[PDB]
């Protein structure tokens, strides 16, 4: 169930040796020593990665390290497609804003940061959660020189449990991180989007980066002169396999969860968030979907702007589905009632009050959130000519010096990133037209972007009129109406153009929206304050974990399928005969490699086929992840590298507020499969004689 | 692979049943000479199966097989389609037009009889071995003079099985006074509707309810309001036990077709021009269809049901391809051809390759032929509605070139032009769908093949398909209601002689019926090779391990209540639920819209002794016996051959086991007697039908 932080494995050890942990509590994590904590890693911002070797190898996911594949990618050399494999230390590829951190000490300092707190004064100050002031009180702790004593090393507070713990973390940052290894895409991101968040899934999701230092091993920027790192700890390399309900932890940095939703922020996520989410991208995605299969270029230009749409509808169908079937409502409501019912009868009222202020201000921003959800989900990312150029202070301020061609020359590069390689003003027109009907026939007049207003008082609300007439006026319509602009610009036509002011006009309301919205955060967050307090001051901490905040947590369960729906059950591991059978060569997304095809026709598997000669591609456990966890270590009973975490099956998306044992899972690339396509298909035998491999 | 055995066959078979978990006594099952469960089952209306489960002729059979009877008693005010039917008495079942239901009342080996018969061969190459007409002067010759008159209710039929080696001669009684007693509504009986189709796990209730009425003495009557009840032979017990994995199962029924003793030429033949040409042609239309029923609600309505009917042997074709590229049939049926030449070979007979070589060279000869049919087939007369448009009759012309008979053509293609452009026809989605399917059949079949009228779009119309069709349209007299309204006004020989729809539509037929004439005398020489075939296979291998093919007669099959794994890490059990119904409901789709009086029922739990031991609702189970079309509506019985479910559908993995059974794929997916008995009781209060069945604890 729970991501625990590293201070609460003491108190959830016991637990997991009689669920199978083998190993000593202090390899595992150690306050005051080496463990298996310091090989792990924050990759690049925000996925999880690993050290494997005494030379600095890390692991993390395919979809972790495509930025820098892609970056390294020329028609020439194309990486991203035929997989890179770096023969030699000296062929590892620098990567220009690149990160990975390492959790080098982590204390707990709430004593401290509450007596900090109690100079305060204003009592609904937000200090308690500011990063800035936590900043403050971090480098106070630390010292007035800690990063010039230390380097490499730098320090920093966070708020848990909605500001009733605080954690300071020393961390050792790694600027030169090198790309290793990547298998070919059909590999790496074999589903594609189709198998995104589905399992069984069949995708070989790696990539691996080698971190870089000076001398010493202290951290660097990139430098011809420095050498591979080598770290206080690696992880080992299992080749024994799963089976299942073996044990299984991970380690990563789970970003955000919301375990301590109310029941009211539970309807309000469905019927205000997800609910507008599903409806505007149906009607996005339609719309574009039907342009796409009509004209082989529309699906060239629109491939990526509609599966990045469909990425968040999914979640948000699957979050729906936990909702309307999972009870999420009903046991934040008994969650809620339980305290209410023990702080009347310890004489403390202020915990009801704290769950009553979050649910009046719930329903008090309703109408103010389903404006602002209608208008992102329906304009802001709906309708792409809401991000046409409009112009700035000093290009008005310029077109009325003869710097008119220095404005001309900015808004023309705006211009031409709008109308760019994949823009098409038909199928936007199109996509406008639904979207716009559906948002006017939910935002009333009077809440309407002003602009919006012409619908009903100029095109008699023909909504295809208003869309052709914003094309047909504007000086952003197309190519020709742009250049006789900026032959004769003039600020006059640029005031009145009709897209310049439907763009203005709908992030004029956009940001007013945010701004009204904004004050009613801080109410919520002080409540949950208290609201939380009295659930652990109840209950503790042993079922109520702190929610996600891109820290440093561990979580343990076991291999194992599931059934999805009556009379199916989904096991817990995938085949190389699964990528056969979803092999289809005229669907990029099901392209197989043909090394790997070779491979899996000569069942040249090596060591790394399971006891029966088949051979892993993933599994998936009931370890709970989340967004942050991407690349995890997965360790055996014995702390063993057995799997990286890549995913999460949609089923249990609303795991989030409700952790779902049912249909809740990791989904993890076994490393014997990674082991396999490093050697059979990236012939990369150095990586494998650098990692240490336990039979 | 695992058949569908001749009731002749029991008797070979009854010690690997029993070894499987049977337990009845052979001759309780099939006797010749006696009663047994065999005269319990009925073929239902011409196609499906039923079985007599009461003393007062109950019949069960599935809803799909009783829902054009169902829907004639359906009217705004009693929807008996939607709303179900229970008739609370015997008076209150409703009578029904031009139905059926066939007793198998006695079957006889009649091989040496018709072998003999034959001998008298006038034509070595004579196809009366086959023949119905001759199969019948045979039957009536040796049942007797007027033995219709002398057995009222009492035929006759000799039928031909295992290639012509041998032939059974059937008895069979016919009643058609059977009566609709019951039916649940449309939502439980078609819950899946068209998305389920061929899909496993399965959800629907896929039941109705009827009674074969009779004479006072139980003979066969047609409907008269004096007709009673009939008092059967035999019926079945309902068992209430249900179903465990492993439990033996068996099935009664009448398989319709099977290809069992395919060569592979013929494997090859089915997959690369039968199955790629209708999955190539379907998709293209369905395509085209489906994107004009989603941009208008209107064109939805008027497209569904032909949608819909395109896409069910579409999927089984996508199925039956499926098997053929992952299951080795070319190979297995290689295989199998390869072992009896090298047999025939040892025992100095070259007759039996000679056999398979003359099948080879003709599936060999026949290709092009038969792609150019299955591309006009599928394209033009399945692909293009304005293919089913009026052509004038010859006698329809002659009224047309000096008396009131121009008045009578006009009328009677004014009735072919209403009932071509019906409520349902839209001529603006039958040109989208005639430019996508021409554009298909031009690309595929070359100018010199061509139907002649399709010749115009490369030398009239500059290789336009768009600008050839919209022609047929602007100037045809059924291109629109006042384009048809102006001829009927002044009605010309001429005009319609030189009408561009007329001229497509006779010109596609005429290529059609000049290809299946081509392709006719083909069919002979691979009937006559696969007798010599089939014949060798069983002298070599037995009449034991291999079943005749299935030709609409009475089988019996047996296997086990087992589910499957479809795909890598995925696993169907054997058993689905109601709470799968539950998981499927969605209101806004009537195909999964939910009974409330069953959501109720669900909700209380008020299974009654209907639920299994662990509490919960069976809906459907899927067993490895081997089915195939007909066997809609089958008694399932259990070990002890008692009632356990109704065969109502198989899954499309198993479709390519007409040819080759799949162990580890194909199942028949089958109603549990329980949900059944749950519905008539819970959802439709009938209370007597229950009554008057006998039911095993
Ligand atoms: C391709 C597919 N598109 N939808 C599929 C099923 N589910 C629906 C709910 C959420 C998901 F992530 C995927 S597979
Ligand atoms: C609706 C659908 N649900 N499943 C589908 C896929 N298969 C393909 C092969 C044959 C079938 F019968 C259905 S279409
Ligand atoms: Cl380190
Ligand atoms: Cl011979
Ligand atoms: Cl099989």
């Amino acid at each position: 169930e729970g991501m625990w932080l590293m201070q609460q494995l003491g108190r959830k050890y016991a637990q997991m040796k009689e669920r199978g942990l083998k190993m000593k509590e202090y390899d595992l994590y150690n306050p005051n020593g080496t463990s298996l904590k310091d090989a792990v890693v924050l990759f690049d911002g925000g996925c999880t990665g690993e050290v494997v070797s005494d030379r600095g190898l890390v692991l993390t996911n395919h979809h972790c390290g495509y930025d820098m594949i892609q970056a390294h990618s020329t028609l020439e050399h194309n990486y991203l497609e035929n997989g890179f494999w770096a023969m030699r230390e000296a062929d590892e590829l620098p990567n220009k804003d690149i990160s990975v951190v390492f959790i080098d000490k982590i204390e707990d300092v709430t004593d401290y940061v509450k007596k900090e707190l109690k100079a305060i004064k204003d009592p609904n100050s937000m200090d308690y959660l500011s990063p800035k002031y936590l900043q403050k009180l971090a480098d106070k702790k630390a010292g007035k020189n800690f990063s010039a004593k230390n380097p490499g090393l730098s320090v920093e507070i966070k708020a848990f449990y909605g500001g009733n713990l605080y954690l300071m973390f020393t961390k050792k940052t790694y600027t030169d991180v090198r790309l290793v290894g990547a298998p070919p895409s059909s590999i790496g991101k074999f589903g594609a989007d189709t198998d995104n968040w589905i399992w069984p899934r069949h995708t070989g999701d790696f990539s691996i980066f080698r971190i870089y230092a000076d001398k010493n091993g202290n951290p660097a920027p990139y430098s011809e002169d420095n050498v591979p790192l080598k770290p206080k700890r690696f992880f080992n390399i299992s080749l024994g396999g799963v089976q299942e309900n073996d044990y299984a932890m991970i380690m990563g940095f789970p970003g955000t969860t919301h375990r301590y939703f109310t029941a009211s922020e539970v309807d309000e996520w469905k019927s205000i968030d997800n609910d507008i989410r599903i409806r505007m991208r149906d009607i996005r995605q339609g719309v574009m979907l039907r342009e796409m299969l009509a004209d082989p270029q529309i699906k060239i230009m629109y491939s990526a702007k509609y599966a990045a749409s469909q990425n968040a509808y999914k979640r948000a169908i699957g979050a729906n589905w936990a909702i309307k079937t999972r009870g999420l409502r009903q046991n934040k409501q008994a969650m809620q009632d339980r305290l209410i019912a023990w702080g009347a009868k310890q004489g403390t009222p202020r915990y009801e009050e704290a769950v009553h202020e979050i649910d009046a201000t719930v329903a008090k921003r309703a109408d103010l959130r389903r404006r602002y959800w209608m208008i992102e989900e329906g304009i802001i990312r709906g309708i792409e000519f809401a991000r046409s150029p409009i112009p700035t202070e000093d290009e008005t301020k310029a077109l009325q010096a003869s710097a008119r061609k220095e404005a001309i020359d900015k808004i023309r590069t705006r211009y031409s990133k709008f109308a760019n390689k994949d823009y098409s003003a038909e199928v936007d027109k199109k996509v406008a037209v639904a979207m716009l009907t559906e948002y006017l026939k939910e935002i009333p007049y009077e809440n309407l972007p002003l602009h919006l207003r012409l619908v009903k008082d100029r095109f008699a609300g023909d909504v295809q009129a208003y869309v052709d007439d914003i094309f047909a006026r504007s000086v952003f319509g197309s190519e020709a109406q742009f250049d006789a602009f900026a032959a004769v610009p003039s600020v006059e036509k640029l005031a009145e153009d009709p897209m310049v002011l439907f763009a203005s006009s709908v992030f004029d309301e956009y940001r007013k929206l945010y701004n009204e919205l904004r004050p009613y955060d801080d109410p919520i967050l002080r409540a949950q304050r208290t609201y939380i307090a009295g659930l652990l001051e109840m209950d503790g901490d042993q079922d109520q974990f702190p929610d996600a905040n891109l820290t440093l947590r561990f979580t343990y369960g076991q291999v194992k399928g599931y059934s999805p729906r009556d009379n199916v059950y989904y096991g817990h591991q995938t085949t190389l005969d699964g990528v056969m059978e979803k092999e289809d060569p005229d669907n990029w997304e099901f392209v197989v490699d043909p090394k790997l095809k070779a491979v899996y026709e000569r069942k040249d598997f090596g060591r790394y086929a399971d006891r029966s000669g088949r051979m892993p591609v993933a599994f998936c456990a009931t370890t709970h992840t989340t967004g942050g966890n991407s690349g995890s270590p997965v360790m055996n009973a014995n702390g063993e590298l057995i799997g990286l975490n890549f995913d999460r099956n949609w089923e249990g998306v609303g795991g989030d507020i409700q952790y779902l044992a049912d249909y809740q899972r990791s989904i993890i690339v076994d490393i014997r499969y990674v082991l396999l396509v490093i050697d059979k298909v990236g012939g990369c035998q150095r990586l494998l004689d650098e990692m240490n491999i336990v039979p």
